[PDB]
Order: structure tokens, then sequence, then C-alpha cells
């Protein structure tokens, strides 16, 4: 068993050398031997890594924590979802930190160690996540990532190199007998063993400019010639309006010059065009992408929006796979015969403008990449990214094999319209992603979350922020709004609590410029800060542990606790919004009892019916006078 | 002859494909083989890399330009950088550019092209170069560089792994056929042609950490526990002065028992402990300074200011070379019998607190690295860095060999006093570095450069900016200074105009936060730009060669020239100073004619004597007044 195989040999090369830092925050209780200088821990990392998972196999019983929790617990529905809270997390970032405990932070240090987040970290953090009341961790992709194309000095876990592998930067070179994928299995066993299951991520619908699949399938990529590189760019139509165009748009957009000329910037795959070559470089050494390039003068293009005007810039580091065989049926009457794939607003939604001609040879792999995991690590759920693009048959099929091996495997959509839970639901997920943050950030709009929350069909992760959006740390009244949006948030009907990882230390600066983000985020630090402008996605990172907000932190702890404790009342209770313009606010009743969350976002004071009070400490008084900003959990 | 050679290959490779992306400013006025897309230019780069080498080609005699100029004009003293004006720069960041024309800048790129700035590039901008004016470049550091305890992405080109040689960085891959020496050979002899001197940077006094020199010479570096990395850092006394300590404070400092504790953390080379266990390592594959630290446990420490209670961090990209084999004279009496070799801000300066065993070998290598270049390149001259800590013999040693091969081979101190000028000749320097930026930015300050530069006894490079300050165009009054103090400054007594890489074209943002800097100026750019808050010095950088200032671009290449019209008076004429609160001034008079220097940097407008006046053109005036922040060269 790969978690005692670990165990095993942290105690052989235990040596009592600290030299190995890590934040303070990372130590557990029950570990004792470190040296404490200047704020932050040194130990000898097998020794952490030791009494770690000792304390993690401990509690193991005898079962197989190699497949998913739902196995050894007997379910066969992804109920469970609706009962968990929600860590998120990019392991690279979450578990990165400089070792070497003086200078800046590099990958790799002289010592030896590996500064960036690996499988290892993750597990020695899992007493720490498991501290924070959460029983679900959610991982941003992990599969091998590609390094072409880069905005920074990392790439984004969404270009993805291969789907089927883990990218070896998550090995920790502590662990040099050991292999990514077993440090992975171990890292999964862990989690399971604490009651803690894990969801991953994929995107079917893209891949890295450079995929792996080039080699095997160049002919499921698009390509453009080289000397088009530099202007490719989607043919915009500013009389048209900005959005995914219907029907008959299409056949003015096709009559357009700008149109006709992207059309033409396209070719056929490298092993149409020159058979023999084409064996020749397929077997060679060196970055496929860089060979097709240089001996056949043609690259996959860049992606982009299938929304037309849209102002956003193009991916450049990601491309779209050729879903079907033939072009779009509704397109054919516009193009010149012999025209070879190409990439237009209505080839890449799929699911709006199809072909005849499945390309059944992609749609079988896609279909097998989320089995492979449960099949192989037991991952017990997992968020599918682009769905929107994916043809309602693929999609299905994509559903229908995870399900198959698992039905109690939770499907998360990444759908941001709170409004679509319906079409969701009816597609096949179990949960949507949801955009609480929005309002949870915003006291003119917090208000409007109680209706939205029950009006859902389908459960949805009740966030403050994402690694997409602002940190709720920085949004306005932040010292106050930190505790107030997340308490509203949390205790909504069909909320799935979802904690973002550094928002429990109260992290500031963004991971990403996504969504609704302000580009003067990017300076919320100190330009002294070593991470000064730095964005996790797209750069080397590391939370601020060692300045945390402690206040957040506690506070954070001791609402999931509290959320639990009334559990019953948020999933099962009746629900009643008593929400007013200057007042947020909500009950649940259930068997004579009641509860009232509460929270002013007006200018005056206002008070409400008191009992048993929590507002991060409990309290009795009959009467309670909310100031503005201030909340309160009200058991009756 | 490898400029030749070059030229020949382009030609070959030559096929008339413009996917290569350059800068409109570096195509010349002779180059028409260009398309212009979005604000740049495409190019064949062998085209481009063909007409400007045949440009440079058709310009040579039949001399051999791979020697220093000076052999080619016969001259035997260095009194030709007293005519000079001088280009200050970083290769690396001079010449980077994303050659994709789109996107995100690379190191290296799909299409094979390396956009970091190379040897090959820095030829294709001498055309650009020469038309400022400048007749020397001046290089900063070029050797090979540590890619250990960096900062950012970028190594320090400071951090210097080899110093006898280049770092294979600086080759381009487009000259695939060709060495890293070789590009550099031909672009010193394409200088030459052009009558441009090379002038490179040489700090004799440090290493890398991980120095190439350790493998032959592990005893010429100083080593600590590992276990001490941490909390390595320079012994507080702050009872005393924020000094380089003198002989009384010696045996104070020795006495305290932090000192002691460090001078603790020492042990002896390598090859001393274990010579079994050296011999075995040392001839192993991999980093040096890795297989040190995990077969031994030690580590070469990080350097250290000389000045004891000095608040700044401690520099741990480098390390310091064991100057003497002994410990330092006047501190023997104060050490534990069997002391390893140690570093404290004596053994630093050795100049000041010399032993009696000087490490020869160490010495003559040393003594051996310019002459090294010299020869091999024929560069033309060199700046010093930290020679204050250098012993006088070693010094002497250097200086003896360079001019004992080349008379005319300019030596510069990196001296930023300009009091010390007397000394540094004294040393056996020809020009001092000086901190005239520090006044040219200051309207206040200004005023004190005429007096200042009269009494030196050697040469100046007269800067408004260095690699190491602000940018001109980021002090107050920017848009008025970035002219003014220009002028003020190469116009006067003993100046070596001085043109900062990038100052050309208004470039706003540091390349380093070293001397005189605000770490605000870290947030200059917009934080929609690219290369917000980067630092050329730490990290990939490209200068805004897209949207240059060409206000100052014109005024510079104007006043260089209209400066250089007049450099008999600056050099031969008598001066005197005219400088009143409100307006700096001077003047130069020679055979009865008379030209003036004005600057108005008071609040009210003032009027002076006219003539023929320049102020970036001609006039002819019999009175000009000067309103605020206007200035005006009057001939007489
Ligand atoms: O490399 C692809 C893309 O990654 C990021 O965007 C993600 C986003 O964070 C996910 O939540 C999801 O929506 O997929 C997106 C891309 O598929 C970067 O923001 C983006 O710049 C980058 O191109
Ligand atoms: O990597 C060494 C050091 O490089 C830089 O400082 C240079 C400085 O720029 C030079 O002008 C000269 O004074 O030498 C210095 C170091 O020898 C960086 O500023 C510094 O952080 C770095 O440690
Ligand atoms: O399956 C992908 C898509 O299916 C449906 O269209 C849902 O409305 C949407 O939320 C989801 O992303
Ligand atoms: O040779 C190194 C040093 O020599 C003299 O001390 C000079 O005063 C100083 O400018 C120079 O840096």
């Amino acid at each position: 068993m790969l978690l005692r195989e670990i165990n095993r040999y942290c105690k052989e090369k235990a040596t009592g050398k600290r030299i190995y830092a890590v934040p303070k925050l990372w130590i557990p209780g029950f570990f004792k031997k470190f040296d404490e200088k200047s704020g932050r821990c040194f130990v000898d990392p097998y020794e952490l890594g030791a009494e770690i998972t000792d304390w993690i196999l401990n509690q193991s019983r005898e079962w197989d924590y190699s497949q998913p929790l739902s196995f050894l617990k007997g379910e066969k529905t992804p109920d469970w979802i609706k009962r968990s809270v929600v860590y998120g997390s990019l392991p690279r970032t979450t578990a990165a930190y400089n070792h070497k405990g003086s200078g800046y932070y590099e990958e790799n240090d002289v010592l030896g160690f590996r500064e960036a987040g690996t499988f290892f970290k993750m597990m020695l953090l899992l007493p720490f996540v498991k501290s924070l009341g959460a029983d679900a961790i959610y991982l941003l992709p992990v599969s091998r990532m590609s390094d072409l194309f880069k905005k920074g000095d990392a790439p984004s876990p969404y270009s993805v190199k291969n789907p089927m592998e883990l990218d070896e930067r998550y090995h920790d070179p502590l662990l040099e007998p050991f292999k990514v994928d077993e440090e992975f299995k171990a890292f999964v066993e862990a989690c399971h063993i604490l009651g803690i299951r894990v969801i991953l991520d994929f995107i079917p619908r893209t891949a890295a400019r450079d995929s792996d699949l080039i080699r095997e399938h160049p002919d499921w990529f698009y390509w453009i010639k080289v000397e088009e590189l530099a202007d490719y760019t989607p043919p915009r139509a500013e009389e048209l309006p900005f959005k995914v165009p219907d029907e008959d748009e299409l056949e003015i957009i096709y009559n357009k010059e700008n149109v006709k000329r992207h059309l033409k910037k396209f070719t056929l795959p490298p092993n149409l065009i020159d058979p023999q070559k084409w064996e020749k470089i397929k077997r060679e050494e060196g970055n496929i992408l860089e060979l097709i390039v240089k001996e056949f003068g043609i690259i996959t293009p860049p992606g982009f929006s299938d929304l037309i005007n849209d102002p956003q810039p193009t991916w450049d580091d990601v491309t779209f796979l050729r879903l079907y065989l033939d072009h779009p049926e509704a397109s054919k009457r516009f193009l010149d015969p012999n025209q070879p794939p190409y990439v237009l607003y209505d080839v890449i939604k799929a699911s709006k403008f199809p072909g005849k001609e499945p390309n059944r040879e992609l749609w079988e792999y896609l279909a097998g990449v989320i089995p492979h995991y449960q099949k192989k690590y037991g991952i017990d759920g997992a968020r599918l990214d682009m769905g929107h693009a994916l043809p309602k048959e693929l999609l299905d099929l994509i559903i229908k094999n995870v399900k198959e091996y698992d039905p109690a495997f939770v499907m998360i959509a990444e759908e941001l319209d709170m409004e679509k839970d319906k079409a969701s639901k009816e597609a096949g997920y179990d949960v949507i992603l949801g955009s609480s943050w929005y309002f949870a950030g915003r006291v003119e709009e917090i208000g409007k979350l109680p209706d939205i929350a029950e009006e859902l069909v389908l459960p949805f992760l009740a966030s403050v922020e994402t690694p997409d959006t602002p940190r709720i740390a920085t949004r306005k009244y932040a010292s106050k709004m930190k505790k107030l949006a997340p308490f509203v948030t949390y205790f909504l009907p069909n909320s799935i609590p979802y904690v973002n990882t550094g928002q429990e230390i109260g992290e500031k600066q963004p991971m990403n410029l996504g969504l609704d983000t302000d580009p003067n985020l990017r300076k919320v630090l100190s330009p002294t800060d070593e991470f000064f402008g730095k964005l996790a996605f797209f750069d080397h990172y590391v939370l601020h542990w060692d300045s945390p907000d402690r206040g957040v932190l506690n506070f954070i702890k001791k609402l999931i606790k509290v959320r639990h404790e009334f559990l019953d009342f948020v999933l099962n209770g009746k629900f009643e919004n008593l929400t007013t313009k200057d007042l947020v606010m909500y009950s649940y009743e259930k068997n004579g009892q009641k509860i009232v969350i509460a929270a002013n976002v007006g200018k005056e004071p206002k008070e409400i019916t008191g009992g048993r009070v929590w507002n991060g400490k409990w309290s009795d008084e009959e009467k309670v006078v909310l100031k503005p900003l201030e909340f309160a959990l009200v058991v009756q």
C-alpha cells in the first residue's frame, strides 16, 4: 500500500537534520520535532512526513482506500455532495513554500528541495485542510501541462498537453524511489482514510498547442500556415451583436471578406500533406509542434471565444480538438469545395452547429479520460469545463461512462449562470458552479442571494471567491465582508460551502484576472513583497502563510463547524425569505424549531428577535441589535 | 573572417519568408524587405542579417578588426575615451523582442527564435546605436552566469559562474553553425569596422555560489555548514557606527558573542575534509555545489556588505573568493587556533586588512581574465567592479597585464564618489563612474555639477541615469528634465557623454532598484503592460521599442551631434562657472570665441545674451529669454 510504502521510506530516511523550512501553520498540533527561527519552522522533511503519515495511517481500518469512498460506504447516488464542505486548490500554489528558509523562492533549490507544490506536500497539509472542516478537496487540472505559449514562467493548468497523464512536476524529489502516479494514488488514499473526497477538473473541448495526441492523431487538430500566425484573430462583424451567432447570422458572416481570408489560412493535417515526411518527423526526438512548424511550416491555431465581436484576446496556450470529421452541416453551403478543416464560432460550439460525421475515435478517447482516473486512483467526482460546446451525444457518453463505474460519482458543471440549473440538470450534471461570489461581495447585491438559491433545482458551490475572481479580502468593506459574506453565503439553501485556497488566511492577491477582475488588483501587495504583481495561474506564487489573517482563519473554522451543527435545517428545514432593503435575512423552520440568518448591510443599526445568538461566539439575549455590517445566527 | 562567414551563411539561408518580428526602429533606412502589420515589422531574419552585415562589411578596409582599434590607429594612450560617446547595455535586454509578433514574450519560441537578446541581434542594432552618435559600447558582464539563488527568472549578470567563458545564452539559434565565442568575436569586428570601441565589465572579488572554479580549486572559496544557511547574516554591533570597521573596532567586534557564533559556522574546504570523497564527486556529473551540499553537507556562503550594521540584505547569488591563504594579519590575535577560513567585514576589504600569504595562483588567474578578452576578441577597455576591496598589489598586477598588451586600453573605476578621482588616478584608472545622475535629476541639485566636474583629475561618464538608478524619465518634471538634464550634463568639463540603453526612447521602468531607488518605481508601468513590475536584472524584459518617446529619441541624436560639433571647446576651451540660484550656467572660451550652456531651473523667466542659439533647433536672436525649465547653447 503506497501510503504505507511512503511512510516506511520516510522512517528509513529520517536523520533529524532540520534544514527544511515550512510555515508554522503547516506543523500539526501533535508534531514537536521542529526548530523555530524568524517566524518559520525548520524540520527534517522525513520526520514530518513519517509522523503525519503515521497520524493518518493510524486512523485507517483495513479496506482498500484506492477506490471511491462511495464504494466503502455503499452509496449509489451523488447525495453526499449536498452534505460536503469543499476546499478548492491549485496544488502547485497551495503547497509552494521557500524551503531554504531565506532568500528568494526557486522551483528547485541547491539543497535538493522542490519549493513548488507537490502531491507529497498536499499530503502533509491534509491535517490543516481537515482542521478547516472541509471533507472534499477540489483540484484544478493536474494533468501534464504544456510549456509553450505561456504568459509567465508557469503554465496554466488548463493548457493540457496530455489528459491521461499527471504532470511530472507534482513529483517530489524527496521521494526519489517513487513515481508521480504513485504519489498521487497515495495522496488520494490518505484523503479517503480521513473521510475527504477528491474531485478533479477536465476540459474536453481543448488541448495544448503541442498536445501529445498530435504524434498519433495529427488529424484531431486544426492547422494554419505559420505565415498567418501573427495576425490570426477572430474575424469581427461590428454591425452584428456581441454573442454566439445564430443560423441566419452565419449566412452573413460567411460572405464577409475578412471571414473569407480567415478560412483561407487553414491547411490539411501534416499526415495528409506529405505522408512520407510525417512518418519521418512523427518518429523524431524533440517537441512535436516545433518539428511540424520547421518541417511543414504549419502550426495549430490559438483558440478564441465562440462569441463574435468578443473583445478578449486569443487563447494562445490552447487550441481546439476536431470534434467532427466534416464541416458544420448548416455551413457547408457557404464553403468552397476542398475547404480544409477550419475554426470559426460555429465549429467551436459543436453543440449548436454539428456535422454529420462525429470523430468517434476522439469521442471514445474523451469519454475514457475520467474513468481512467476513477479506476486508477478512485477519484470521487469531477468538474467538466466548456461543456457548453460539447455535442449532447458526446456529453451523454462521458457521463454514462463515469456513472457506469460509480453511480455515486458527482459531476460538476462549469455553469456560472444560476438560471441555467434546470438545463444543467437536464444535461446530466449533479452540481453547478454558480456565481454567488459576485453578489456576496456587494452589500447592494447580497440580498438577492436568498431567492436565487431557493429557486435552484441542483446544489451549487456557495463561494465568496474562486480562482478566477478577486479575493473576498479585497472587496469593499473587506475587513467586515471577509466574515459577513461567507456567513450569509454558506447558510443558503442548496449550498455546498466552498473555501478557496488562501481565503482561509485572508489572501488578497488574486490568482487570475479572469472573471469580474480589475487589472489594478495586480498591485494589492507591497512593491517590496517578493510576490508583488504575480498571478498564481501563470507565475510561481507562495500564499502568505507566514503572515496570515488569523482572525479570518479562526472565524472560518468556527463558521463551518456551526453551519454543520445546523446542517439539518439548511437541508431539510422549511425556508422563508425575510430580506429587506437594509437587512439580508432568512429562516429555516423544522420540527417546531427555527434558526434565523441575519446581516445588516444598511446605514443604521437594526434590532431583531434574540434567543441563543452566534456571530463567531455564542451569547444569549432577548433582542439583538445589528449595527451596520454585523450579522448573527439566531436560534429560537 | 567570422563577420564575413556569418554574412555568407545568411545569404545561404535567405528564403524571403517574413515571419520574424522586429520593432520598426530596428529596420535601417536602407532595408526595404519587410512587411508592416500592427505597428511592428516582419522580416526573413537572414535577409535582414545579410543586408546589414553587407552594409557593415562594405565599409571595411583590409585590416584585422579582431584586435583593439588602438592598434589600427597606432595609439599608445587611453586619450581616445575623452572624445568618445558611450552607449551602455545589458545585451540580454537591449536586444530582447517577441519575434512571434503576437502573444507573450518567450525566452525561446516554437518558431525556433530566441527572443532574449543575442550577440547576433546586438550586431543588427549597430546601425541604430551608430545613429545615436555613440562610438563606444559598454556592456554589463556577459560572462557565464549562475542559475542558482536567483531573484527572478533571469540571472544577474554579476552572478559570474565562469569569468573566462561567455554565457551560451548569447548564442542565437539562427546561426546554428556557429559558436558563441565566434558570434561575439564577429560582433566586436563589426563594431571596430564602424569605429565603435568595446568596453566590458568584470568583478574580480566575487564569484557565483556554484562557480566553475570550484571543481579544480575548492579551496579558493569559503564554506559553512548547511545547517547554518538559513540564519547566516552579517553579525551586527548596533553600538558601533554603520561603516567599514577600523583597527580598534575589530578588537571589540571579535569579542562579541554573535561574531563568535558567526566564526563557528565555517568549515575547511571539501578537499581537506575527505580527500577521497572529494575526488569521487569532483569527477561527477551535475551542479558541483549541489553535489557538495549533498555529499559533504557544506555550502559556500552568500556575500554581504563590508560595512557593519548595513541594513541591506545578503547577496545570495554570489560568494567571496579567498584572496589570502591566511587570516587577516591584524585579526589573527583574536582567533581560536584551528579557525577555518571565514568571511567577515575585514576579510572582505582585503585592501585594508590583508594577510601575509597572498593566494598567488588565484591572483594570477584574476590578472589574466581581461587579457584573455583583449587577445581573444580585441576589446578596447573595461570597467572593474569592487576594486575598493582588492589589495594594491593584485590591482596593480591586473592593470599592468592589460596595459602591457595594449597601452591605449581604458580602465574604468566603479567609483561613485567624484571626490575619489585623485585616489582612482593614483590607483591606475583612466576614468571614473561618478554620480552625476543624482544631481542631474534634481533641479535643486543640478547647479552643483559645474564646479564638481571642473575639479576632476580624470574624465567621468556623464550620465543622467544608469542601470542601477531610476530612469531620468521618471524624475520630477520629467517631461522637461529628460532633455534639460542630459543637455547640462553632456557639456560638462571632463565629460564622456553616457547614453543608458532605453534612455534614448524615454524608457520609464527601472532595470534595477540598486542605487537611489524607490520600490514604488516598480509600478510606473500600466498594470495591463505585459512587463508590469519587472526588473531587467532579474527578469525577462523587453524595452518599449513599439511605443518609444520619439521626441527624446530625436533630441538625443541632435544633442550628441551638436555637442560633438563643439567638442574642442569642452576639451580645450577655458572654463568659467556662471551658475546662480535660478540659473545653471557656464562657458568655454577658446581662440577669442565663446559658447555658453544655460538652463533655467527657477520659478521665473530669465534673460541672457543671445547670438546663434541652440535648444534642439538653431535660431538667431540678440537676447534669449529662458522660461522655467528651458535651456539653450549660445554661440557668441
Ligand atoms: O490556458 C487556458 C486558459 O486558462 C485560464 O482560463 C480557464 C479558467 O480559469 C477556467 O475556470 C475555465 O473557465 O477554463 C478557462 C480556459 O479553458 C486563463 O484565464 C486563460 O487566460 C487561459 O487561456
Ligand atoms: O548578483 C550580484 C548583485 O548584482 C547587482 O548589483 C551589482 C551592481 O548592479 C553593479 O553595478 C556593481 O555595483 O556590482 C553589484 C554586485 O556586485 C544587484 O543589484 C544585486 O542585488 C546582486 O546581488
Ligand atoms: O453539458 C454542458 C452544458 O449543458 C447544458 O447546456 C447546461 O445548461 C450547461 O450548464 C452545461 O455547461
Ligand atoms: O582600485 C580600486 C579603488 O582604488 C582606489 O581606492 C580608488 O579610490 C577607487 O575609486 C577604486 O575603486
